[PDB]
């Protein structure tokens, strides 16, 4: 069974590309990472940094999570990310997304032993 840490990697990690991300990127990635099976997942971010660098965020700036929990961490440096947002005309099963590349500080929730990212909270 898929661990929370593994689910985070599936939903949020894409170390393979530096940034770029073609206009097609989100359409392809949301589908291939299995985020379009149950529904069109409305909002999802992929991080283009090493797994070690993203895992390292769990020891960085402690900040409040959007849900009020205390286990979120903001990266000290900006990271290459791609936001995927479902378009207004997108209709399941044909999920359609706008692809937006940015360099921003990520905020992730961390849990477990080892203490690793399990949720992508925000970018700032
Ligand atoms: O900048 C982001 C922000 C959110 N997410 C996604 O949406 C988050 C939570 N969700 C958002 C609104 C509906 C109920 C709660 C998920 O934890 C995360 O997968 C991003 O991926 N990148």
């Amino acid at each position: 069974k898929e661990t929370a840490a593994a689910k985070f990697e599936r939903q949020h990690m894409d170390s393979s590309t530096s940034a770029a991300s073609s206009s097609n990127y989100c359409n392809q990635m949301m589908k291939s990472r299995n985020l379009t099976k149950d529904r069109c997942k409305p909002v999802n971010t992929f991080v283009h940094e090493s797994l070690a660098d993203v895992q390292a965020v769990c020891s960085q700036k402690n900040v409040a999570c959007k849900n009020g929990q205390t286990n979120c961490y903001q990266s000290y440096s900006t990271m290459s990310i791609t936001d995927c947002r479902e378009t207004g005309s997108s209709k399941y099963p044909n999920c359609a997304y706008k692809t937006t590349q940015a360099n921003k500080h990520i905020i992730v929730a961390c849990e477990g032993n080892p203490y690793v990212p399990v949720h992508f909270d925000a970018s700032v």
